[PDB]
This record gives C-alpha cells, sequence and structure tokens, in this order.
C-alpha cells in the first residue's frame, strides 16, 4: 500500500470505521476547536479539501472556516484533533494511504477513534498504528468546482526588420501567458479575502505568467560611429516585496525563485509548471539600470534594435480577478540583437 | 432536582455512568494528557475519587492516582472538557452532586456529560445543557474506608490560685489542654513535606487544633507602698502570622478574630465552628507586642499578686497525628485572671 | 422545493443519505417483504421503475419482481417499507420532491433509514418530516430502454362518388392509426405475461385508435322510392368486457371513456392522449342493429352512399405484440352522407 | 457451551454487541410491535423477565406490556423480532447460552442485528448462527424483586382417643401450609389483572397446598352392632375446572395432576415443590360419595373415629392475594382409624 491519490478540485467527506463523517463544529464541541466523528449533516462543517504536497504530506482543511486540522501538542490535551489556522507546522500535515490511515507528519501516531466509539461527539486522538478498524478511514467525493484555465500562447520571437532601414520595430510583441501554476488558498495571501472566505470562492489561487518581448533600444547611427543607451534587468524591490508578501516568494540573484515559508512546501510544483528555476543564490535580486556603449563595426550605415525578454508574474482567484499588480522580471541573459542587412 | 446527595467525607467512590463504566483519571489513549474517560472497571486508583464537600454545597473531587481534582476546562479550543488539575478556588473545579444524579459545575449551571452516549472505553466527559437525558447521571460507589484519628479533649482548668502561702511560686504555664480540632481536606492545607499525590495517598484529611492555657504573666511580693514596673505580652507574633497564612491561608485579625484567604474562604463555617472562633471583621492583622504596666499596692497589710493570662496556640498536623508546623501563639489579652 | 421530474424510460437506482441503495431482497431478509437500505449489488433488486400518475403522485416498481414499493398498515409491522403488488392503494402513492424527499401520499409520513443507520440491512420505516438527512433519497439512472412509436396516419375524407359513374364505393376506408397511449404494465391484464415477467419485458403497454369510414349503406334508386336498411352504432358487449378485463376501461352511453379502477389514476393523460372526452354517462354503451329509412326526394335516378366514423381500440406490449383483439366502437354521431 | 443461569427475580437488560439494549417501543416503532435496538433508558420498555423451563428453553416478558418476545412467521415480515401476548409456541421459546446467543426453539437461527447495525432502532432479525459479534447479547441486572414465603409446617398425627370413650375428637386438624409452588404470572389467569398489570406487581403467582385431617365418622358400638356412614373421596367438578381455568392443571383420577398446554412446561419444577405425583392417568377424578358399613366384632363397647387426608390447592398473587378458592381434594389412600 501507498500514498492515496486524490483529486484536488473535489470537496470530500472523512467516513470513519462506523459510517459516521468528522464533523469540526459537532453537537457539545459547537463552542469549541474539537473536531468529532459525528452523523452525516450534509453540511460544509463535514466537508474537507485535501491538499498535497511535494513531499506527499498533505493539509486537510474544512469548508466551515479557512482553518485545517491540527494535533494539539498542548501538555493537557496532548494529541487531539482540533481546527486551527493553517501554521504550515508537522502536526498539520498529514499522509494519507490506500491503507486507510492518515498519519501525522510530527509524530508516527495516526488518527484513531478512542475506544472504538460509535458517537455522535466522539473525538479523534491521535495513537500508534496497531492497524484497528477504527485507525481506518474513507474519503468520499461530495462537490466538484473547476479552476478556469486562462488561454495559453507560445513566445513569438523578436522582430526583425523587412527591407526597411528606417521602420520602427515595436516598443514590445503583444503579452502572452505563457504559463500558470495552480496553488491552494492557504499559500496566497488575500487582503480583501479572509480565510473562510477563500475556502468559500477561491479555493485555488493561480500564479501566471506572461512573456514578452521588450525593446531596449533602436538608432540608426554612421559607419564609425558610437553611441551610449540605458538597459535595465532584474526585478524592482517593491515588486520583491508584495510578491513575498503574497505568496511568500522572491526572485533570487541567479534569476531563480527563491521559496520562503510555507510556499518552499510546493516549490517543485511550482517550477515545473511555471517553467522555472529554483534559485541557489544567497542574496535577492534588484533591479539594475546601466549605461551601455555601442560602435558600428561597418562602414555602411546601419541600424541597430535590441530586445530584451521580460517577465510578469501575477497572482488571481480561482475565477480569475487578479489581486496584485504584475511583478515585473527582465532577463538580460535572454537577448535577441536585430540589425539591417 | 431531587436535591443534594450526602456522601461521607472518609470514603473514596468510584463514579459509575449510566452504561456501567467508571470515570478513569489515566484512560488508554489519553494516558499521555489529563483528559478524564470513562473506562471499564480496573479496580485502580486512577477510577477512585475522594468527595470535599464545602460551606456552599458544592464540592471538590479529587483523584487518588494523583493530586489533582476534576476541572472544567475554560479554554478557548477544549472548553467544557472534563480534566484533572492542579485544586484552585474556581467555580469550575466546584461541583453539585444532586440525588437526581446529576453533577452540576458551578461555573455555567451545565451537567457532566457523555458525548453521544458513547459506551467506549475512552468516552470523554463534556459539560452540557441539563436534559435529563440517561447519559448525564452518575452513581457513585464506596471502594475503600478510612478513618481519621481524634485528639484527646479536655476542658479549660482555672487559673491558678494561692493556698494560704503569700511566699509560694505558682506555676509558670498550667499543663496545656487541647479545647479544639477542626478536619481540613489535604487542599486545603500546604504541606511542604508531602506532595498533592503523597497527601491524597497518606493524610487525605489535615488537622487543625487549639490548646488553650493559663500562662503567668507576673508574680510579685511588696510593701504597703512599692512600685514595679513589669512586661506584658498581648497578640500573635508575625512569624506565626506568616506561617499560619503560608500554610492554611489563614491569619488572625485584630479583633481576635481568623481572616480566611484564598482557599481557605471556602470552609470558614466548618473551621469556625469546629474550633470555636469568631471570623475577623477587621481590615487589620494583628501583631504581637510587649509593653510595660506599673502596680501599686492599695492595702496596708503585706499582700501577693499574681496574674495569668489565656494562652491559644494553634498547629496543623496530618491525619495520622504527625506536625507539619509549630504551634501559632495567640495572647488574648482580654481573658485575664489576677490572684491575691 | 417542487414536484421532481423523472424521464419514465429509465431504470432507477435509489441512493440513501450514505451512498447505500434500496435493495429489496437483502441479507437477513432474503426470505421476506422487506426493502432495505444494502450496498450498491449491480443487480436488479435495486432498480426501480417511477411511474407518476394524473394526481402527481408516483408509483415505484422494482425490477427483481412485478411488485411495488408498499408501506405495511399492519397493527404489528406499521410504517414499514416492503415489496407488495400493485394495489391502487395511497400507501403505494408516493410523492417525490426536489428537497430529496419521497411521502407516503396516505399519511404525511416521509421515508426514513431509522437512527440514521449506516447497515447493509438497515430497514426503511416512514416517519414524520424534520428534513433530517437520513429521510432524503437521490435517484441515480441506471439503464435505460426506448417504447416503438406507431406509424401515425390522419383520417382520410370519405370517398365521394367520381363522374356520376354510379361505381360501388369501397366499403371501408384504409384504417389508420391516430392516436396511442403510452401506460405502465401495472394498469394492464396480460393473461401470457406475469407481472414479473411484464416489467422484465413490457414496462409499459400502448393503447391504440384507429379510425376509418366505413359505409352504412350504398343503393341507387328511382324517383320517389323507399327502402329500408340496417345502421348498427356502438360498441359489443364483448369488447366492453375485454376493455375492462384488459385495462380496466368502458365505453359509456355518451361516447366517453369510462376509467374504472386502476385506469382511472391515468385518466387525464390517457384521454388527451387519445384525443377522447372522459364519459359522465352512468351506463355503458350497446351495440345497437337498427333499421333507418330513406326516401328519394329529388324526381329523378339517385345513388345515395352513407359512411359512418369507426374507432378499433387495442393493447400492445412494448415491442408492438398485440395482446387483445380490436375493440370496435362505432360512432353514430360522426356520419357523412353523398350523392 | 451451555445454558446460562438466571435468577428469576431479578428484572433484565439485554444489551448488545455496540452497548445499546433491546427496546420494545423505540422511536420510529414506537407505533408498532417491533422490538429494536436503542440506547439505555433506564426505563421499562427495555426492562425483561426470563422464565426458564423444563427443557432449559426461556420466556422473555417485557415489562412495558407483559407481552412476551416472539419470532414472526409472518410471510411478510419472516423472522423479525416483535412483542406479542403470550402463547404455547416454540417462537416464543429461547435458548440463551454462555457465549452470549439467545437461539429460537422453533427454528435453529439465533438472535441477530441485521448488518451488525450500531444505530437507534435496528431491528432484530433470526438469523443462522455464524458466531458474529453482532449476534451475542449480555443480561445486567436492573433491579430485584423478593417474593414472599408462607410459613411450613409439618402434618400433624390424626387426633387419637385420651383414655375417655365418650370423648368426641375433633372434625378436622387446624390445617396448615405443607407446600407451594412459584409459577410465573403468564401461567396464571387472572380476571382482574391483564398482563401488563400483572408483571408489574405480581410477576410470580404462588400454588400453595394445604394438608389436614378430616373426620369423616365418629361412633360408640356395643357388642355386634352395625353402621352405615357416608364418606367422600376426590375432587369435585368445580374445583376441577377451576383448576384448568386458572393454572390448565387438573387432577387424575391416580391422584396426580394433569398439566395442560403451558403448565407441562413446568411439570418438573411443579411437582417437585408440591411434593405431588405426575398423572398417569388417562381421565380426570370426579367426587364421589358413597355409604360405608362398619360392624363392631368385639364385645366391648368401642369408639371408632376415622380421618381422612385433605388437600387443598389455590393460588394467590406474589403479595398473597387469594385469587381462587380453596381446590379441594381427599385423598381416600391415605387414611387413619383411631379404635378405644
Ligand atoms: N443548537
Ligand atoms: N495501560
Ligand atoms: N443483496
Ligand atoms: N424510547
Amino acid at each position: 500500500n501507498g500514498i492515496k491519490a486524490l483529486d484536488p478540485f473535489n470537496f470530500y467527506r472523512i467516513r470513519t470505521f462506523c459510517g459516521k463523517m468528522l464533523d469540526v463544529v459537532g453537537q457539545s464541541t459547537s463552542d469549541n476547536a474539537m473536531v468529532v466523528q459525528y452523523s452525516i449533516n450534509n453540511k460544509p462543517n463535514q466537508n474537507f479539501l485535501v491538499f498535497t504536497l511535494d513531499d506527499g504530506y498533505s493539509i486537510i482543511a474544512a469548508e466551515n472556516s479557512g482553518k485545517v486540522l491540527d494535533i494539539s501538542e498542548d501538555f493537557f490535551f496532548k494529541g487531539m484533533l482540533i481546527q486551527y489556522h493553517f501554521a504550515n507546522s508537522d502536526n498539520q500535515k498529514f499522509l494519507i494511504s490506500n491503507n486507510g490511515t492518515i498519519a501525522v507528519k510530527r509524530s508516527g501516531k495516526v488518527f484513531d477513534i478512542p475506544g472504538a466509539s460509535t458517537s455522535n461527539d466522539a473525538p479523534v486522538i491521535a495513537y500508534n498504528f496497531n492497524n484497528a478498524a477504527n485507525q481506518k478511514f474513507t474519503f468520499e467525493r461530495v462537490k466538484t468546482f473547476q479552476v478556469p484555465s486562462p488561454s495559453i500562447g507560445t513566445l513569438p520571437p523578436a522582430p526583425d526588420f523587412k527591407n526597411d532601414i528606417n521602420e520602427q520595430l515595436p516598443d514590445k510583441t503583444n503579452p502572452v501567458i505563457t504559463h500558470f501554476s495552480t496553488i491552494p488558498y492557504i499559500m496566497a495571501n488575500d487582503a480583501t479575502f479572509n480565510s473562510h472566505q477563500q475556502i468559500q470562492y477561491s479555493p485555488y489561487y493561480k500564479l501566471v505568467r506572461i512573456q514578452y518581448w521588450e525593446k531596449v533600444t533602436q538608432r540608426i547611427l554612421g559607419p564609425r560611429d558610437d553611441y551610449e543607451y540605458n538597459k535595465t534587468k532584474g526585478i524592482s524591490k517593491t515588486d520583491q516585496v508584495s510578491m513575498t508578501e503574497t505568496v511568500s516568494m522572491s526572485v533570487g540573484a541567479d534569476f531563480g525563485f527563491m521559496f520562503k515559508g510555507f510556499s518552499a512546501s510546493l516549490s517543485a510544483q511550482i517550477t515545473k509548471e511555471l517553467s522555472v528555476t529554483k534559485s541557489t543564490s544567497t542574496t535577492e535580486m534588484t533591479e539594475e539600470t546601466y549605461k551601455e556603449k555601442y560602435t558600428n563595426p561597418f562602414n555602411y550605415e546601419l541600424a541597430r534594435a535590441q530586445y530584451m525578454l521580460v517577465n510578469e508574474f501575477y497572482v488571481t482567484r480561482m475565477d480569475g480577478t487578479r489581486i496584485t499588480a504584475n511583478w515585473t522580471l527582465r532577463d538580460n541573459t535572454q537577448t535577441v540583437t536585430r540589425i539591417f542587412p
């Protein structure tokens, strides 16, 4: 037996050995954080989302709030299952297996119904694995939702001269959405939605990548004339801060992404989905504008235009509402030079 | 509904739930936390309890397995759960045991409840609104019985008197006699050499004992018109005041009444009754002071004058009689006898 | 909260609050009539047909036999859900609503899984509606079948003389199927199929109406000649008995249909589908043959032909197999006379 | 394993595998005869009496109605467990075993919770034994009652003359209660108590035997003097019919009891408790009165007195209330003759 695979866009019902379902409210526990197995209610308190991370451990989020399942390390109530806001803690990371066991990352203990209770307010306490039926759970599909996909297009080539030395080439190519990454609400910080609102309306947020060619300079100069032009590379501090505040990410000096806090758990997925490299750099990149000088090497009058690859990254809600401005990263490494024949 | 259920103080009781299981402060899956759950009969101290009934009619339920008592959590995350916690004079630890079978929390009025009427071995207890369901009813069973030794009691003798010998030296103090004692639960008394667990094991009840005797302030023989000044002392020492408060959270007020602090207040009525002492109405605490008094003989014939002052000594012992504190001495200035 | 609509030609699976299905056999109930909540087995004992009547209430029939869901009125087992043959009784009539509730017609009580049992042999007991999850059920399409439709033709006009040749006109026009009605097997009494066989092979029966003109008389006579000819109206007793025996219907004296017993439940539907009138007559119609006399009013040789509208009604199985002879009704009211 | 033994005078609670109890009313089944699994109520709906018969099979009676557990033979509800008025039917007779299984006498299948339902209002259906947990049940003592026992005395000897030929001996000895038999209410036909009333107030009825000597004749005779006197033996028709109507018993011609209907199931107990013989006679006894003649063979003047053993049988409720007249049986076989 191995890791259980669950579709991400389904709300799930967690069925216990006796046919009752985990409920984050309960009857006698209505006024506290306890999670108990209760009779089927067909209510959001019994609906969950399972977010599987790179390490194979998953985050289980209740629909009733934005909060997730948590195993208390409290001295007085050690081992209890409660509902607590996401804090990227090992007691909140669970391993769902085909055998039916939900295993805590922090401790090898698994979900267990104390005394194999069949009662409606029976709590869940972490217990050493013993292969008893009361330790086994089944996930049922409750309802399904869809995440719209943005239209995707490939990057066009940098514009080129067409037999006219005095033609002005476009300042930039039409921006195209080349990639996007689908991440859970727990990762994205939305100023205008609280955690509960998020899971209700935007369970997954989308991080979208647009690529286009930006014209650094175009000038016509004499056979043996030189000129100096400004060129800009990198990403602004404001974009760096905003990226970190929203998704706990920044861009490293090596043009790789730096994953901080919660984001690190999905580093592999995000890099793969955006076609970007994980940073190996200690320091974060800054926007730099510097002067570069070009001299005409040919004796005939010559026209030169240079394009730089530019990336814009932004986060949207599931529906597509954009919650942040585009974060601009200029890659000086990827550049195309155009001249008149 | 029917009324307060009365339980003998010197019995350990087993609390039986609706399904025939017993409340257990350890549990199986809860062994590593403070949760109290109904479990199958094991006849072990984790299922044994001792009941302390206070003046207000509410009782404290103390486990035998530890010195801790039953408590209802007010934590945001685990509100209403029943756990074992060190005793504090808080209403969530005070419960009303009634003939109808309900254990009611003082703070909230809610009663002990087995969630979902679970018959399971680790079913927890949660305070829940009274609905007269079977799962809210509990029965107390006698498990074991113990006896508290009582100190021998004698009346205060009369102050010593002269027997036709003007040169006789009267006793400096009369033989001390134990006039009163008060039986209090271990939760009230702080024992330096026994921890709470040890206390419930070995001295569930402590004894607060009152000794009374006459102490001779002065004796003198003088001529028709002779003057002298002698020391006289009244009150209770600062050290005794601190020790009394430290040990049983009590002190003596300036009006010769006792001041009850913290836990002690819960049994004030019992203690005052058992010791035959008055509750203080004074804000300030009494202090021992020594002052000089001057006497002149009013008669032309030679006479001898001796004065005795009534002295109280209060001390705390363990159930077996082991003394854990020095006698706390209170000098009653108003109660004095003069002999000629 | 309104009435739920289900396609008639689908077999349905009744899904309970816990994802288990109603099963008319069960494990511990295999030897009795009880219907219980059971895990999916993909067998006909979990397959049902829903027959919606004129009153909006529906009949639920299990595929395993011809029998339908029934709520016991037994003193000892009152309120239990069992499988029992159709008897057109209110305890067998159920109201399916969008809220998910199946409501008994006789009482206000609805289907309920006692104690919200998740067990494989949990019974079903009628209980007062409380909006609990254990009272809500979902119908899922399992498999579907098609009911053939007969070729439909309009009534031709009665034939007329051509060129005054005084030729012999057709005795009857080519019969055409003007109408047909699709009804469930529970309404039809089939001698050669038992109830179990019916639901297996002919879930719905078809009642077909054919109309054509019948020549009552044709004769050529001289000026002012009179003659008496026989004319026949109505429906035969044998057809009346066979119609009642097969579909519990008869034809009333007012040329309307009389719906008796089970048939009444679909009276409106049937009348609408056949374009026929519900009878207001106390007595049933009989076939009558009587003489009618004509005198030529015109001072010349004249040819007269009269046609009467004739209806033939018959019942077939879903595949089209005809189980009864045509029932003939001659409509005296609708007649055409030509010269 | 073997037959489980239960004390007869206890009300019992039948516990299912999940800790819930059999309830003869239920919630959704409140309006029908079904017996279902339900949570503990501490109510008579869940209280039963177990009547163990001679064959080892037992009858379980509900306190809430007086009706007994019955396994339906209905075509539509075959195998369902309901409460039904008592009849001497094998489906109502169950075998309680140490393993926890309740087996129907009529059909081998035992009590089973369908689908191992842990829910309330879960039915009980007879199912083939498979040793599953849902087939095992445990009996808990709920409450206990006592059946008063009448004072028992031995039969005194028939009276004898005391040196006076003119002395008149007593017509009968003071009657004494030699035996009684404790029988369940289902056996006894009580006009004034219905089944519900019976199980509430007289779960067991008592059949009591009184014995005494009755003087058939007394006379003093001279030499060779003879006379004819009436003698009566047997039991009256009215007593026979009343005995049959009340406890379905009668007395056979061989002075043994004939057990009819349910009574036969308890034959061994009753015969033992009353010290009476089970009848082997085809026909029932009738009361007969006939003349018997005695001749004095001796020339002494002699007084002759003859006593016949007389039995009185009657039925009382548990408290002792008598519901029927004494049934009089005169045994001519046991007779004593006295001479002077
Ligand atoms: N509520
Ligand atoms: N243990
Ligand atoms: N089945
Ligand atoms: N009940």
